[PDB]
Order: C-alpha cells, then structure tokens, then sequence
C-alpha cells in the first residue's frame, strides 16, 4: 500500500462521485489531516483556479500529475470542447490519477500520456494532434522546469500568449527557470504569492519522569 493509493481510496470511500469540488476537498482534508502530500492545495489552487478563469485556455498541457489533483482543479474549469493532457513517469501515479478523474467525471477532457515529458514533448503534434498549447501548468521535478521550458519552444508549442504556469517558484524553488523567464524578454512574468501545501505540521513534547533503577 501507497500513500497514493492511500488517497485514491479515501476519494472513492468519502467524496461524491462526478463531483469535482468534492474530489478536491476529499484529498485535500486527507492531506491537512493524516499524510502530507505534494498536491498544490486549496490555496494556491484557487489562484489556479482564477488564471484559468481569466484565459479560458482550449488547450492545457501539464507536467506531472501525480496522483491528479491539479489535473481535476483545471479540468473542472474548461469550457465545452476545450482539453486537457497531462504528463506523468510514473506508471502507478499515471493509473491513480485516471481514477481519480474518473471519479469525478472529467475522463473526457483529459488524455494522461504515460512517459518522460522530455520523451513526450516532441510527440505531442503528431501523436495527439496539437498545434499550439495555450496554456502549461508546470509542477514536476523542479529541475525539469529549465529544460522542458526550452523544449517547448524548440518544438514549436509557444505561441505568442501562451501563458506558463510554474509551482513551487518558492519552495522548494526552481532557480535557473525563474532566473530565465524573468531576464527572458520572451516572457512577461508575474508572481503570485500564497502559501505552501498541508503545512499545518504535528509536533509535541515528551516528559519522561525517572523513577530511579
Ligand atoms: O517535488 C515536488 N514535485 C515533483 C513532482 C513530481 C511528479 O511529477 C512526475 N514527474 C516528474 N518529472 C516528470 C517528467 N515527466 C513526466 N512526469 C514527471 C513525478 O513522477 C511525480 O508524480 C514538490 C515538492 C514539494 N515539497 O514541498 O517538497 C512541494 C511541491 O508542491 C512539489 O510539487
Ligand atoms: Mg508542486
């Protein structure tokens, strides 16, 4: 057993299936509450959720589902017709996050593409018939961020106003991609300040009083 998995089951056995909102906060109590996981969480998600909103984007790619949290936050948010396609390594991780979709009833407007984002980005044309992406949410392993940047550009997926999104620009950081983008003249960047996921962290004391030998 996983803590994914873990997650997975807590959705099924409490949230209400083809909910979204409810999907959301069923990870989101079991993450504050009883495992801490890497999903971006309600706070940073409602920003997400107000740039989505904003640009009504027809075509997302994001980098690194994991367990589909943030796969479910921005689907749930797409007009009729518009997708979403997703790039997850890890074949258990990919599986957990098309259940979950699943469950809340958005498997329609997400293809999830099982591979290595540097092996997949320059499939992403031809295989599923993309021309350019109007939107990318950028949360995978932070060292990734750079090069997959690059890539993008290299394989013609930028258009002028595609709008990158990028996580964890703070914690635990992406140095050299946000170095990049901010001295890049071919990008435009605002911060978004909020708070780090499911930080509300357990501790405690012990006393321990001798009783002689
Ligand atoms: O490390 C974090 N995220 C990495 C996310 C990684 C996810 O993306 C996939 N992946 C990686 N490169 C990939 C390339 N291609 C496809 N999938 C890929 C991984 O298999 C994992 O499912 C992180 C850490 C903390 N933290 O506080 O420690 C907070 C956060 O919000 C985080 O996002
Ligand atoms: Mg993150």
């Amino acid at each position: 057993d996983t803590k994914e998995q873990r997650i997975l089951r807590y959705v099924q056995q409490n949230a209400k299936p083809g909910d979204p909102q409810s999907v959301l906060e069923a990870i989101d109590t079991y993450c504050t509450q009883k495992e801490w996981a890497m999903n971006v969480g309600d706070a940073k998600g409602q920003i997400m959720d107000a740039v989505i909103r904003e640009y009504s984007p027809s075509l997302v790619l994001e980098l690194g589902a994991y367990c589909g949290y943030s796969a479910v936050r921005m689907a749930r948010l797409l007009q009729p017709g518009a997708r979403l396609l997703t790039m997850e390594i890890n074949p258990d991780c990919a599986a957990i996050t098309q259940q979950m979709l699943n469950f809340a009833g958005l498997q329609d407007k997400v293809t999830i593409l099982n591979g290595a984002s540097q092996d997949l980005i320059p499939q992403l044309k031809k295989k599923y018939d993309v021309d350019t992406l109007d939107m990318v949410f950028l949360d995978h392993w932070k060292d990734r961020y750079l090069p997959d940047t690059l890539l993008l550009e290299k394989c013609g997926l930028l258009r002028k106003g595609t709008v990158l999104l990028a996580d964890n620009v703070i914690v635990p950081g992406t140095p050299d991609f946000l170095a990049y983008v901010r001295g890049s003249s071919s990008f435009e960047c605002t911060h978004y300040s909020s708070y780090l996921e499911y930080m509300k962290v357990v501790d405690g004391l012990e006393k321990a009083i001798y009783q002689g030998p």
